[PDB]
């Protein structure tokens, strides 16, 4: 399967992307850019007529005893009455037990879910605003066991999880 969706013109929208100097070293180089790279790739989707743009803030969570977990962020829009999904830095956990996340991704929200289900605990919540997304899915120390789950979307739910939640 693909990282690149056909229902938008997503091969060129990742091209263009490219042609900026700076986003294209951060694509190249993804490791801490996600955070940076939501305001840019925000302004790209809207310039494009992507509407109602939303910041997805995502947890991935190895075990319940972990003291920080991975924190990822993706930004969503509406194109036509479906939502797509711009995650061009996803790669940065290819070499972090994530391999299948193999490159920059621009999928319908759909495939972007099963993309990550192809590739841990993942759950995520998108936002009107990049700052409280960040901020609301930040890197300090958090105890999962005490974390609210309302207005928690998973992406996953391993077995160890439902066991662990009881």
């Amino acid at each position: 399967t693909y990282n690149l969706t056909s229902d938008i013109d997503a091969a060129a929208y990742l091209e263009e992307l490219k042609q900026n100097p700076i986003i294209n070293n951060k694509i190249m180089n993804p490791v801490g850019q996600c955070e940076s790279l939501m305001t840019p790739v925000s302004n790209f989707m809207n310039e494009k007529g992507f509407d109602n743009i939303r910041y997805r803030g995502i947890f991935i969570w190895d075990k319940p005893t972990e003291e920080i977990p991975t924190n990822h962020f993706a930004v969503v829009g509406n194109k036509e009455g479906k939502d797509y999904v711009f995650d061009v830095s996803a790669h940065q956990f290819e070499n972090r037990g994530m391999s299948n996340l193999n490159g920059p991704l621009i999928l319908s929200a759909d495939e972007w879910v099963c993309k990550y289900r192809m590739a841990k605990l993942i759950y995520y919540t998108d936002f009107s605003n990049s700052s409280i997304a960040a901020n609301a899915y930040d890197a300090l120390p958090r105890e999962l066991e005490s974390e609210s789950m309302a207005g928690k979307v998973f992406v996953t739910s391993p077995r160890w999880f439902n066991t662990f939640k009881k």
